[PDB]
């Protein structure tokens, strides 16, 4: 085989053998053999998450306790905030650019608290058998700083024995490094597949009003990546075309699989092999894979108004910063699973006072839904490119 | 900030304010305000127990196989049975010195709804990574000592390839075990808040329901186990030649830690630490102080006595003239039956109700019951201080023997 | 106490003490009694499996990652299927030998009810391996203890030697952990005459009791086969591959009784890779071999299949097709795969083969008959799981010696 744009072969293909092949009815033909040749891909990487998660986070706390952790911290919080408040904003644009929903819609027929709690695992063992990824995040920070100081403590059997397990842990976080660099050989012939069943099942339904919306997001997606990052990575002295150049693999990863979360081995090895220290990615990336949903704020942003439109709401002629507002509040509400975005889409449609008991609205989000995993792909491939742009930036700052 | 008795300064003021705001019916303000960082402590320290109880006893395997861990094993299940059977003996004394029940249990209508083989199967886990992952304490102390002992078996083999690896096992077990101890240090600089807003809650709730024949069972309880830590803990501590003065200085933290969480598996970390830090060896400590916060309810004991009298006081039943020793029994069979969890012992106390031979269901003893539960989180406070004040006593005492 | 054959003079005293004891209806009493301590024994075993499994097996990939493991692999597959196929044939052969079912099913009355393959297969590689490990899952551990340990073998090569001894470090510790149990299997097995004689004496006081008229004649047809299994398939093949029959069952003695009497292939695990280790075969092909053949190699549930099969069809006068009976033996291989190394679950995959035969559980008196087979399963599941893990050593020795 050729090189490692063997993804971009598949994915080129798979785009168009899927596209055809739905189009004349073989939805469920695609979906019985070809995608689970995805599904084993996404098998794989999903596997690899937990372990590195961990493993690196806590050889992650090799870098300064009071600052890098500190400062990096509020740092990429800051970044993450600006983010997302400007990429709902970009939608809100778009949406207004475009003007999805002249038609009227079809046919009819979280404690807050108990979750800021929720960051601090009551189990640690507990918390990394069940997935988890924000709670292991805590305990993998605060294990690692107490090994930092486990290793200047006077007494050198201490030494010995922190060291001992610091090491340990660190040849896993290691192992599995090796391991999505071999999971990646399988990545082309997963890629193929998975594109291959959306476009086959969803993608023969991107036709009018929802080819309508479909180009307006996109098109702030791709406004997201010019106007925010490409922009700001400039400003910040990382050159932007370097950057995509390394962040191919993990991109590419995100907008085929759409999960931010089952995407987070290949953004960290990305990052490993972009020079950037394990001080800095292994605690911003996976934080922004639960934290940091630009593509969903401004997918959140640009649907809103879809049913909005579709019923014939004057949106606010002032206040639909409550949009911008919550749809902020919904990206980070949002999870780094394939699908959480049309989900929480609904907090954000119960601000605007839209509720989905009414049937007309829950109508025009049934006709969003059906579309929404075209719709994740590239949303997805935004949300992780927020997470590694933000990493470089703060990386440099520091 | 002074030093960590500003947890003292937390716990005044916490019982204070609560209690004051408790009772201009600002309970569910305390409760969605203050509650939640009482919470957090509990969340933090429930995050130590299983990884240093665990890591701590596979270190803990350490010291002599055949001797220490067996003879520890009886001496600490032996010294847990008698302080158990003594703290009910003492609360149905105190029982009878007050008198909870002359009135007659008001309302009725509020009701109320283990193998025993299949519980001592049950401490041999069938898969300890499962264990360890879903918290059973139990299980894991089980599973911890087979591996730490057999770790020290093959340190001592011919083949150093094998003495090797199994050293390096044990080093990087023990660097976990060490470095959840470090954290628990940590976790106490946040206790003085955790405590405040804890005792906040209790205070602002079911404190200012402490009226009445409620009081005359509560004030039974607490100095009976004021009675237990004189008369029993300070006692034997005095015998066994452990200063207990010196004794209380080193298990402040622990004992207001349990008092606030009423967890006495919550309290563990740092109750480990204080076993630690008072110059305890791994060997006992991490093998007695788990054990002891499932066996050894001592402050359960008593108030299981005590909260049978009051049942048996309100429907005016005779505690029969004589064989009230059933209670004695059946309460040492409902301290070991209870958990380390916050509200378990009133759950237990079922068991030696049934014993005695007054159901819940019949409406009447329910309607009793429901009255004690009402007020069990003030009741559960002491409890736990006391039940794990017995577990320090009985790791010290055993410790100082060997 | 005398030697390790205090395991035969506990299950001969145990068979003994069980089959007296259930005939004046203390069925009950020994349930209540007895049966604890021979549990106390299957749970201290389950206990080692899954750290013993995964440590082992990472220790495992220490041989050559694209021979060895994928030469190994593609063998012992080739072996298991090839001793699945020839099971079942056995079976068939000692279902029309004995001729089990001349009388019709008599009651009806006691029905049951009535896996996507690709969402099997798909299965093997774990979302979340603490998870996996965590919850037994033998088969999700086996693909992540392989992928890892070879990761770490590739990490030991490296130029950085920060890297490299990190990943020794780990797989040091894993080592320790690997051979801890090792060192716990050879504890847990001194309490195994207590734990045999508890076990049997169960079974014989609560199944062996019913082994009486045409039960007898197919546990006849099933035991006798198994046997057959043993001297015609087994010592066969180590006959032509080298390797001394008899001083392979000396060794295999522990695994072979574990599994007999526990009837858990999975839970006989720790002390038939013990049983490997300590006949010297290397950790990279028992560690694979060994936790796979508890999944995948059921010789002696293939042979049940065949067999009850052609019970349930005799019990209904159905002539089980005079040609396509192959139908069984390539659907009881499926079956045996299917079945888990849980202590029942070959009776419970045997509903598939019948499927396969055209006679479903539906129909109440296949309900019936299969019911009366039932009542017998644990006095025939001895025997079968015996065969099954024999299988696996014998296919491990068959394979190590290959290589
Ligand atoms: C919306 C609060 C913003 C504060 C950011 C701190 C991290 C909390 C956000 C976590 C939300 C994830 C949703 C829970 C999913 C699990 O279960
Ligand atoms: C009653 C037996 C006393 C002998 C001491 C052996 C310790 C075993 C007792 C376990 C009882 C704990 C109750 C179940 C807890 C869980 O659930
Ligand atoms: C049936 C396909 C044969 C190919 C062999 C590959 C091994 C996969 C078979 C797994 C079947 C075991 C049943 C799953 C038990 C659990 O759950
Ligand atoms: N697929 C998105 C979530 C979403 O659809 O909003 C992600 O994981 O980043
Ligand atoms: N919460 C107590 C048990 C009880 O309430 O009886 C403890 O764990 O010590
Ligand atoms: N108990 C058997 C399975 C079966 O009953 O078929 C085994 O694990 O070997």
């Amino acid at each position: 085989y050729p090189v490692l744009i063997k993804i971009l072969i598949g994915l080129i293909l798979g785009a168009i053998v899927g596209l055809i092949l739905g189009h004349y009815g073989y939805a469920h033909a695609v979906h019985t053999y070809v995608k689970p040749f995805g599904d084993l891909f996404v098998r794989l990487l999903k596997m690899l998450v937990m372990p590195i998660v961990f493993a690196s986070l806590v050889v992650g706390a090799a870098s300064i306790s009071p600052a890098r952790l500190g400062r990096v911290g509020v740092k990429i919080v800051v970044y993450y905030l600006l983010t997302s408040a400007f990429a709902v904003t970009l939608g809100i644009i778009m949406a207004r650019l475009f003007n999805p929903g002249a038609g009227i819609h079809l046919a009819v027929g979280p404690p807050l608290v108990h979750i800021l709690l929720d960051i601090v695992p009551t189990n640690p063992f507990g918390a990394l058998a069940n997935g988890q990824v924000l709670p292991t995040i805590f305990f993998a920070i605060i294990l690692g700083i107490a090994i930092t100081y486990l290793m200047n403590s006077e007494n050198e059997k201490v030494r010995k024995s922190a060291e001992t397990l610091l090491d340990a842990i660190n040849g896993l976080a290691e192992a599995m490094y090796k391991i999505v660099n071999g999971v990646m050989q399988y990545a082309p012939i997963g890629v193929f597949a998975l594109i291959a069943y959306v476009m086959a099942e969803q993608g023969v339904h991107v036709v009018g009003e929802l080819a309508k919306v479909t180009a307006a997001v996109y098109v702030g997606l791709t406004l997201q990546i010019l106007l925010v990052y490409f922009v700001l990575l400039k400003i910040y002295g990382i050159d932007p075309i370097s950057f995509i150049k390394h962040a191919k693999d993990a991109m590419l990863t995100a907008f085929v699989t759409r999960s931010s979360s089952g995407t987070l081995p290949v953004t960290m090895r990305v990052a490993k092999e972009m020079g950037i220290s394990e001080g800095i990615y292994s605690f911003t990336l996976p934080l922004g894979a639960t934290i940091n949903m630009d593509g969903t704020a401004l997918y959140q942003g640009v649907c809103t108004f879809f049913i909005a439109n579709a019923l014939g709401s004057h949106l606010t002629v002032g206040q639909q910063l409550t949009i911008v507002l919550t749809a902020v509040l919904a990206s980070i509400g949002t999870a780094g699973v394939p699908g959480a975005g049309a989900i929480m889409l609904a907090m954000v449609l119960h601000s605007v006072g839209l509720p989905l008991t009414d049937p007309n609205v829950a109508a025009a989000y049934a006709m969003i839904l059906g579309i929404d995993a075209i719709l994740d792909m590239g949303r997805t491939m935004v949300n992780v490119t927020g997470d590694l742009t933000g990493t470089a930036i703060v990386a440099k700052t520091e």
